[PDB]
């Protein structure tokens, strides 16, 4: 998997389960074409988002539906979602893991490229 | 000022200065409409982004141009920008401070909302 | 004030108020000696922690009592406190703002250091 | 492994390799007894810190030697180290992963209990 997402819950101290993750790729009209999506499993990861062949260089947006996640838990959140926008770059073998640590009024996100 | 943004550089341990900040508000036809924009000063915040009258209920997006920032410092960053999208003033006016802490390959953002 | 601390609650989206802050400075015999202490006000910061004269070179530890905070809000937190240990004033006096963003099972801390 | 540590580098966008991780357990004199240690591997994790039998309830401190890590990279850091102090609590099956995301002037840390 060239691209993985992992979502953690900073309130419960556990992975964020059943979170909706939508990925988009920037089109020539500068519009966001749906690219991949999924919902996080018990490990806080969605399964098999894309393939080496599809994940070409390009500007991608990963949108984590945090607001539904907090609502389910009964905690009013601040954000509509968490959005991570980045250019995928070819430069040797490289797997992308986008991690997001969620709290109701904040989130942090990092990319681990390996 | 009902909407303030503060941007911090976690590499340099300082406010992130000269950072472009663009704010959009979701239009009726569901597109993002320009709402406000500024650039952070030495304190890491843009000034006078909006007014209480203009900052009505809506869904807003604060886009902080982190890529141009890291690039001016000579770093090649991961993200194109940091993006903060939220519903504002849903229970009446609040004052919102969106803070973002920036690293080349990560950022964290939190909001302090006061009545 | 050459040493300031700001504490934010990432659950409530507000400053963390009534939080105890203890500062220690590493003694010659290598133990941690009490240096300063306060409690955050409504802005999430304690006030007048130290003075330029007192805040000499050394290794400091800022311990923010996050556990008692989360417990007063009725949450059972992971950490006993958040701990920020750093060398201060090594290249001459600086002003230091230690910020900490708190969640029940995580926290992040950054320092803004100005000349 | 009842207790795992994972260290990420927010500047390089990769795990933090060769980082020194010391774990301590609070003694009755309120002093910190060395408990476990190791250095992070290519995955940013030290290997086999402790065992189910040793990791009893108690107050633990995990100290990540961030300052040596940044020095090696040639980046002046702020912190002497990152220190994560917590009470291990028995309450059903539970593995602790202490994650830390490091930048020169900041770090965040979260516990994933699963
Ligand atoms: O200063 N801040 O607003 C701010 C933002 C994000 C953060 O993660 C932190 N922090 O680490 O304490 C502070
Ligand atoms: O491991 N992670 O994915 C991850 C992401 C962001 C974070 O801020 C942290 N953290 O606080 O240690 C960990």
């Amino acid at each position: 998997c060239p691209l993985m997402v992992k979502v953690l819950d900073a309130v419960r101290g556990s992975p964020a389960i059943n979170v909706a993750v939508h990925v988009f790729r920037k089109a020539a009209d500068d519009t966001w074409e749906p690219f991949a999506s999924g919902k996080t499993s018990e490990s806080g990861e969605p399964h098999g988002l894309t393939t080496e062949e599809e994940f070409v260089e390009g500007i991608y947006k990963v949108e984590i539906d945090t607001k539904s996640y907090w609502k389910a838990l009964g905690i009013s959140p601040f954000h509509e979602h968490a959005e991570v926008v980045f250019t995928a770059n070819d430069s040797g073998p490289r797997r992308y893991t986008i991690a997001a640590l969620l709290s109701p009024y904040s989130y942090s996100t990092t990319a681990v490229v390996t």
